[PDB]
């Protein structure tokens, strides 16, 4: 409405509903929240970045991005209610006021705009982007499959009409392409999260190959605790462990090319629930569900601001 205070945070909002928001929000505390676009979606839609900072240089940087695969409507709705749950601790809760003032927050909370608009008006199921211009009568491409890590190789298919569709080659998406750009260019981001559902499992690499991370025992460590912290609310249950070993093996991923970028707090949440709904999570559990991972998520960045 006229507000973010009265924005309703336990109901499923569309995208123009979603971007009026970014809007409000920033006009609200300006200070601290800047609106960013890193580049327009296949059909035209300007994808946008939440900037959360205090100030400083180029200080080292959170990135976070929901939404990647459309359907998963419980991803967005949380980028929604953790946007507006950073503006307000900052300045009351003691860890997270020292996390901003020394590191920035990047939130993305539409990464797939076509996608998303189009399970608002025609498949709700849809998950991919919805890029053309190839030798297919399907559209779009799995974004989480089309990075460049393992691109190609087993793990995502290369059937045009498969909704784990790879692309032509990596990178292709320009839904993919803005976010590399832009962390790319940046050179500082410390930690790189992906947001999705659902299975409730805490990632980490790789996806695309056994070869275990030297970083294993640690980030192995860090995924064990944000666990358990998310577990504290209401007793949801994550298993935790490397894309390939507790998933299954998939190649092109988002957090297997960051790592391998040098971005060493690289995670994947899958969130609520483990099959009942599956994507169609109730627009009552958005609330309890935002306000978990958002536990599991702090930890993370406790270890990286500590770490
Ligand atoms: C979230 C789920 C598993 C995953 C996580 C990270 C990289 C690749 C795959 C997915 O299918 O996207
Ligand atoms: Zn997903």
């Amino acid at each position: 409405a006229r507000s973010t205070n009265t924005f309703n945070y336990a109901t499923y909002h569309t995208l123009d509903e979603i971007y009026d928001f970014m809007d409000l929000l920033v006009a609200q505390h300006p200070e601290l929240v800047s609106k960013l676009q890193i580049g327009r979606s296949y059909e035209g839609r300007p994808i946008y970045v939440l900037k959360f900072s205090t100030g400083g240089s180029n200080r080292p940087a959170i990135w976070i991005d929901l939404g990647i695969h459309s359907r998963e409507w419980i991803t967005q709705a949380t980028g929604v209610w953790f946007a507006k749950k950073f503006t307000e601790n900052y300045g009351q809760n003691p860890s997270f006021t020292a996390i901003l003032d020394s590191m920035d927050i990047f939130l993305e909370i539409v990464t797939n705009p076509n996608g998303f608009a189009f399970t608002h008006s025609e498949n709700r199921l849809w998950r991919k982007t919805r890029s053309v211009t190839s030798s297919s009568l399907c559209v779009g491409v799995d974004a989480n499959r089309n990075w460049d890590a393992g691109f190609g190789k087993a793990g995502a298919s290369s059937s045009p009409c498969s909704e784990t569709y790879h692309g032509k080659y990596a990178n292709s998406e320009v839904e993919v392409k803005s976010i590399v750009d832009f962390v790319k260019n940046h050179g500082n981001f410390k930690a790189f999260l992906s947001i999705h559902s659902y299975s409730q499992l805490l990632l980490y690499p790789y996806g695309y190959t056994t070869q275990s991370i030297p970083d294993k025992t640690e980030l192995n460590q860090v995924a064990k605790s944000a666990v358990a912290a998310l577990k504290s609310l209401y007793g949801t249950s994550y298993k935790y462990g490397s894309i390939i070993t507790t998933i299954y093996q998939a190649s092109g991923g988002s957090i297997d090319w960051s790592y391998n970028q040098g971005i060493k707090y690289s995670f994947t949440f899958e969130l609520r629930d483990t099959g009942r709904y599956g994507f169609l999570l109730p627009a009552s559990q958005i609330i309890p569900t935002a306000q978990e991972t958002w536990l599991g998520v702090l930890t993370i960045m406790e270890h990286t601001v500590n770490n």
